[PDB]
């Protein structure tokens, strides 16, 4: 694993377009993100734990989708045989 804010840091997207993009820059403000600790479940509740990420919960469980897709994922490609 790779501090879910260091690999976010790789989108800090400069132009705000997609969900994931402008949850990637008020993200950036959040100078109090849990960095040293990445749970799902610790860190959906800091989520849940104020309506700001309320609203987009759904950018957040489809961030982790992508997160774990880099690094669940690794080398083992299997479905695609490419």
């Amino acid at each position: 694993m790779k501090s879910f804010y260091h690999y976010l840091l790789k989108y800090r997207h400069p132009k705000p377009k997609d969900s994931i993009s402008e949850f990637a820059n008020q993200a950036y403000e959040d100078h109090s993100f849990p960095k040293t600790s990445t749970d799902y479940h610790e860190i959906s509740s800091y989520l849940e734990l104020n309506a700001d990420y309320l609203h987009t919960m759904a950018t957040f469980d489809e961030a982790w989708d992508q997160y774990e897709s880099e690094v669940h994922g690794r080398l083992e490609h299997h479905h695609h045989h490419h």
